[PDB]
C-alpha cells in the first residue's frame, strides 16, 4: 500500500476523498491512511481495494473469487468504481472504469440469481447483514446508494421488499377483500380472507400497508375537512373546528419535522419536501395574517394565502400516493416529459408576444397605460390559442363603437383614431395576420406537441416500470423506520421518543462455487472438440508412420 | 373486421380511469381558488358545490369561468341576502372599490388552464397511442 | 416421425464419419503391425 501503490492515482484519490460526499469513500481514505500511516480485521478486503484500485480487471476479479464475501464485495466495489470513476477527466481512464463498474455490477446480478432461486430464505438471510469494518452496511443499503438500479429491479428483489411491505400479513387473498378487511374489526369472522399462512387480532395493525392506507384516508378526510373549514365559514375571531385544524396541521408539521431530523442532508436534497415545506411557511404567514384585524378588510388577504397553501396540499395528495400497483408508473413519466412542457411553452410564448404585438398596431398610437398594454397582450392570443378567437374585435365585431379615449376611464380596448369619422384601420392585412397566428398556433404547434409527446412514451416506457419499483422501496423503507403508529398516537410516540432519546455465508459460497462451475459450463458449451479429436488423429496417424518406419528399420 | 376495435377499450379503461383521477385533483384545487375570491362565508351548499364542481368542469373543455373575474371584470350583479338565488357573488368591496386581486387569481387561472387543456389532456392522447400498439397484436387473437 | 426428422435436421454426421475413419485408421494400424509380427 506504500511502496508499489505508487503515487499518480493516490494523490487524486486522496483528494476527491477529501469531499466525495460517499462515506464509503472516507471510510476507503480512513483505511489507505492506516494502511500507510501503520508502516473482523477483514485483510483480503484491503488486498481487493488495492486491486481494484489500479484497473487490474483479471486480477481483481480472481482476487475477489478467492475472497468468502463474493456478493457484498462485488456490490462495494461496483460502487466505488462507479464514484471515482468520473473524478479524472482522462477520456480513457473513464471508459475502463465505466466498463468494469458496469461488469462487477451484472456479475454481482447474475450471481444473486442462484442463490435467490436455490434457498430464498437463504438469500433474504443474507442481504440484511452488517458488514465487518468494510464500510458496514446490509446488500440493499449498498444497492439503494450506489444508484444500479438493475439489481434492485430483479424479481427476487422486488418479491422481498412487497413481503417486507406486507409484513405479518399472509399473501393468500384478493386485493379488494383485503381492503374490504381493513374496515371490518374483528378478523374471526373473515375466515376466507388469509389473514396468516387478541394476538392475531393485534398483529393486524402492525403492517406497514394497512398503515398507509389508514394514512391516506386521514389525509384525504383531513383536505376535505380543511376546505370546508376555510371556505364555508370564516369570522373575525376564529372557532372550534379553525382550532382543531391547527392542531392537526401542527400534527404533520411534526411529523416532517421528526422525518428531517432522522436524515438531515437528504431532506434539503430531496425535491418532494421542499413543497411541504414551503406550503407550511406560507401557512404560518396566514395565521399571522388572521391573528390581528388591523384593517377591514386585512382578514380575506390572509385567507388568499391560506387558499393559495390548500393548493400545495391538493398537489402532495398525489405526492405521497404515488406508488400504487399499476397506477403508480403512470405519475413518473411526465417528470422526464415536462421538458416537452418547457420547450412547448417557451416556442409559444414568442408566437404569442409577436401576435399581441401586432394586435396593438390596430390601437391608438400611444396606450399610455401599462396596465391595459399589458392586460390585453397577454391575455388575448392565451385565448386564441384555446378559444374564442381574440381578433373578433376588429374583424369579425368590426367596429363596435365603444372606445375610452380619455385614460381616466377604465374601459377595456379601444379603435386608433378615425379619420374624418372613418375607422383608419386597414383589414387587409389585419384579419389575415389573425388567420396565421391561429394557423400557427391553435392547430401547428398544439398538434405538435402530441406528436413530441408520442415518442416520449413508446421510446422510453420499457424503463419506466423499473424505476417505479425502485421508487417503491423508498416508501417501504420510509414505513419501515416508522414501523406502524396511528397518527394520532403517532405524535404522542414521537414526543415519547424524544423524551428517551456464519452459516449463511458458508451456504453463500457453496452457492457461488455451483455458479462459477454454471459459468465454466457455458464457456465450454462451445463444443469445438473436434478440433482436438482431429489433433488425436494426427497424432495417432504420426505414431502408426512411425511404427511403419521402426518396422522397415528392424526388417533391414 | 368491426368488432376487434370494441375489446381493446376494456383494456384501455385503466387510462380513464387514471386520467380522471388526476385531472379530478386539479379540478378540485382550482375549484377551491376560485371560492377565494368569493364572500368570506357561501353558507350554502348548493351553490358552493354547484360552481365549484361545475365551472373548472367547462373550462377543461371550453368557456373559461374565470371570465367572471377577470375577461368580464366586475358585472356588478351579486345577490349577498341568502335569500336571492342568484348564481356568483363578488366579496364585498371596500368603500365601493373591488377588494379582489388580479395579480394573483389570473395568473392562476392560466395555471390552471396550461395544466388541464394542453398538457393533461394531450398527455392521454400519448398514453392511448402505447396502449394499442404495443397490444393490437394480441387483440384478433381474443 | 416428424419430430424425430427435425430433432435430426441437426446435421452432425461429419463427426461420426470423423471417428469412423479414426477406427478405419486403427485397423490399419493394427494390420500393419500384425503383418510386421507374422514377418518377424
Ligand atoms: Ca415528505
Amino acid at each position: 500500500f506504500s511502496t508499489h501503490f505508487s503515487t499518480l492515482v493516490y494523490r487524486n484519490l486522496q483528494i476527491a476523498k477529501n469531499s466525495y460526499n460517499d462515506a464509503l469513500l472516507t471510510f476507503v481514505w480512513k483505511l489507505v491512511a492506516n494502511f500507510r500511516r501503520s508502516f473482523t480485521r477483514h485483510p483480503l478486503q484491503a488486498l481487493f481495494i488495492w486491486a481494484i484500485l489500479q484497473n487490474k480487471k483479471e486480477l481483481s476479479k480472481v482476487i475477489w473469487e478467492q475472497t468468502k464475501g463474493c456478493t457484498l464485495a462485488a456490490l462495494g466495489a461496483s460502487k466505488l468504481l462507479k464514484t471515482l470513476a468520473k473524478v479524472k477527466n482522462d477520456i480513457n481512464a473513464a471508459g475502463e472504469s465505466e466498463e468494469l463498474a458496469n461488469e462487477y455490477e451484472t456479475r454481482a446480478v447474475e450471481l444473486f440469481t442462484e442463490c435467490y432461486s436455490n434457498d430464498e430464505d437463504l438469500a433474504e438471510q443474507l442481504l440484511v447483514y452488517s458488514c465487518e469494518a468494510w464500510g458496514g452496511s446490509n446488500c440493499l443499503e449498498l444497492a439503494v446508494e450506489a444508484t444500479d438500479q438493475h439489481f434492485i429491479a430483479q424479481p427476487g428483489v422486488q418479491n422481498f421488499l412487497s413481503k417486507q411491505w406486507y409484513g405479518e400479513i399472509s399473501r393468500d387473498t384478493k386485493n379488494w377483500k383485503i381492503i374490504l378487511c381493513l374496515f371490518i374489526i374483528p378478523l374471526v369472522g373473515c375466515g376466507l380472507v388469509s389473514f396468516r399462512k387478541l394476538w392475531y387480532y393485534v398483529a393486524f395493525f402492525t403492517s406497514p400497508f394497512v398503515v398507509f392506507s389508514w394514512n391516506v384516508v386521514f389525509y384525504i378526510a383531513f383536505l376535505l375537512l380543511f376546505a370546508y373549514v376555510l371556505l364555508m365559514d370564516f369570522h373575525s375571531v376564529p372557532h372550534t373546528p379553525e382550532l382543531i385544524l391547527y392542531a392537526l396541521v401542527f400534527v404533520l408539521f411534526c411529523d416532517e419535522v421528526r422525518q428531517w431530523y432522522m436524515n438531515g442532508v437528504n431532506y434539503f436534497t430531496d425535491l418532494w419536501n421542499v413543497m411541504d415545506t414551503l406550503g407550511l411557511f406560507y401557512f404560518i404567514a396566514g395565521i399571522v395574517f388572521r391573528l390581528h384585524s388591523s384593517n377591514k378588510s386585512s382578514l380575506y388577504s390572509g385567507r388568499v394565502i391560506f387558499c393559495l397553501d390548500y393548493i400545495i396540499f391538493t398537489l402532495r395528495l398525489i405526492h405521497i400516493f404515488t406508488v400504487s400497483r399499476n397506477l403508480g408508473p403512470k405519475i413518473i413519466m411526465l417528470q422526464r416529459m415536462l421538458i416537452d412542457v418547457f420547450f412547448f411553452l417557451f416556442l409559444f410564448a414568442v408566437w404569442m408576444v409577436a401576435f399581441g404585438v401586432a394586435r396593438q398596431g390596430i390601437l391608438r398610437q400611444n396606450e399610455q397605460r401599462w396596465r391595459w398594454i399589458f392586460r390585453s397582450v397577454i391575455y388575448e392570443p392565451y385565448l386564441a390559442m384555446f378559444g374564442q378567437v381574440p381578433s373578433d374585435v376588429d374583424s369579425t365585431t368590426y367596429d363596435f363603437s365603444h372606445c375610452t379615449f380619455s385614460g381616466n376611464e377604465s374601459k377595456p380596448l379601444c379603435v386608433e383614431l378615425d379619420e374624418h369619422n372613418l375607422p383608419r384601420f386597414p383589414e387587409w392585412i389585419t384579419i389575415p395576420l389573425v388567420c396565421i397566428y391561429m394557423l400557427s398556433t391553435n392547430i401547428l404547434l398544439v398538434n405538435l406537441l402530441v406528436a413530441m409527446f408520442g415518442y416520449t412514451v413508446g421510446i422510453v416506457q420499457e424503463n419506466n416500470d423499473q424505476v417505479w419499483k425502485f421508487q417503491r422501496y423508498f416508501l417501504v423503507q420510509e414505513y419501515c423506520n416508522r414501523l406502524n403508529i396511528p397518527f394520532p398516537f403517532v405524535v404522542f410516540a414521537y414526543f415519547y421518543m424524544v423524551v428517551k432519546k456464519n452459516e449463511t455465508l458458508a451456504w453463500e459460497g457453496v452457492m457461488k462455487e455451483n455458479y462459477l462451475v454454471k459459468i465454466n459450463t457455458k464457456a465450454n458449451d462451445n463444443s469445438e472438440e473436434m478440433r482436438h479429436r482431429f489433433r488425436q488423429l494426427d497424432s495417432k496417424l504420426n505414431d502408426l508412420k512411425s511404427l511403419l518406419k521402426e518396422i522397415a528399420n528392424n526388417i533391414k
